[PDB]
């Protein structure tokens, strides 16, 4: 069972940084900054360890992280780290979404943020890796937007990637707090991102939001993720737009956002061959596993290897990637795919 889902070739779209870091560093990290008086210990490791990861407590979670992670030899740390684990359990593509941070108090600024990203890719030797433009994996990177922000501080966001498509940037989320923000503060940044050819993908439907939702689908972006509470009216306009759904299964069970994996929307576009692609969104905060993912999908939806295998290529053209990535992608996995039968 779990074996061959591990050793399947799979393609990662839902990542974010700050939200796959392996518990031992975690709290490695906290250590430190305890030694050093900046947080008390003991609290920090209670709030990891109690916070029930519903949506309102994900947020305060992800507010004590930053204070831990948010230094530019951290961020190098976390994104070697992040990629090799996905590449240990056989990703071959990653995009790996983060937020750029201000932190003026250490110099650093969305750029030198970024660059640290950068160096943490530079830096993996455990595999071979692809980003610029024994396993290998290739590696690109959408940059966040949070939901706190600004017009302006989206903007230099967008900007920021626009200057890093040399090294393998592709596109833009919008993600944070779906509770806070408008979107009509969002939408001129994202326009100037898809007027500019990068690739989008939105966080939709996360908490009831009507009139957000169907802006949003209106948009036409790349991609969404989540779509945990859409509406008739919504399904219809995603599936006539074709938007492909990161799916996001066991984050949206924990939080509460999807009462069951049974009733859980992907089996409905499964079965109206609709593109949707599982991801881990978390997979340090909801300890799970981009096979893990996969193994619930393949139980709750009754798959055989071969419709799996072929679920897990459908991902490729829902990539941001250039063309030329996705046709070694689609060689990997037509090589790959005899033993999945
Ligand atoms: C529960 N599902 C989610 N919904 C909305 N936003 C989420 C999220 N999971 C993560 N993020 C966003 O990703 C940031 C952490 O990684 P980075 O600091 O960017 O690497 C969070 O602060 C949040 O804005």
């Amino acid at each position: 069972h779990m074996e061959w889902i591990q050793s399947l070739p799979k393609i990662e779209l839902h990542a974010h940084l700050n939200g796959s870091i392996r518990d031992s560093t975690l709290l490695e990290l906290a250590r430190v900054l305890g030694e050093k008086g900046v947080i008390v210990f003991a609290d920090v490791e209670h709030v990891i360890q109690k916070n029930d990861r519903s949506l309102v407590e994900v947020f305060k979670l992800f507010d004590l992280i930053h204070k831990l992670t948010t230094d530019h030899k951290t961020v190098t740390r976390i994104t070697r780290e992040v990629v090799e684990d996905f590449a240990l359990e056989n990703v071959v593509y990653l995009e790996l979404r983060t937020t750029p941070k201000r932190s003026d108090s250490i110099g650093m600024s969305k750029r030198s943020y970024m660059e640290a990203v950068i160096q943490g890719l530079r830096s993996v030797s455990e595999v071979d890796i692809d980003f610029v433009t024994r396993k290998k994996i290739y590696v690109r990177l959408l940059l966040s937007i949070d939901r706190r922000e600004t017009t302006e501080s989206a903007m230099e966001t967008v900007k920021l990637a626009l200057e890093m498509r040399d090294v393998g940037v592709v596109g833009i989320d919008l993600s944070g707090n779906p509770l806070v923000g408008e979107w009509s503060t969002f939408l001129p940044a994202l326009q100037y991102a898809k007027d500019n050819d990068l690739h989008i993908t939105l966080h939709c439907g996360e908490v009831p939001n009507p009139k957000e939702i169907q802006a949003m689908l209106d948009f036409k972006p790349h991609r969404i993720g989540h779509a945990c509470f859409f509406k008739d009216e919504d399904w219809t306009k995603l599936k006539s737009f074709r938007i492909p759904v990161e799916i996001c299964l066991t984050s949206n069970i924990v939080t509460k956002s999807i009462s069951s994996i049974d009733i859980h929307h992907f089996a409905d576009l499964y079965n109206a061959k609709h593109p949707l692609i599982l991801c881990t969104n978390d997979f340090g905060v909801f300890s799970t596993s981009l096979s893990n993912e996969y193994a619930l999908a393949v139980r709750s939806l009754g798959l055989s290897k071969s419709e799996t295998f072929a679920l897990a290529r459908a991902a490729i053209d829902a990539t941001f990637a250039e063309d030329e990535v996705k046709q070694q992608l689609r060689f990997i996995f037509d090589s790959a795919s005899p033993e999945h039968v």
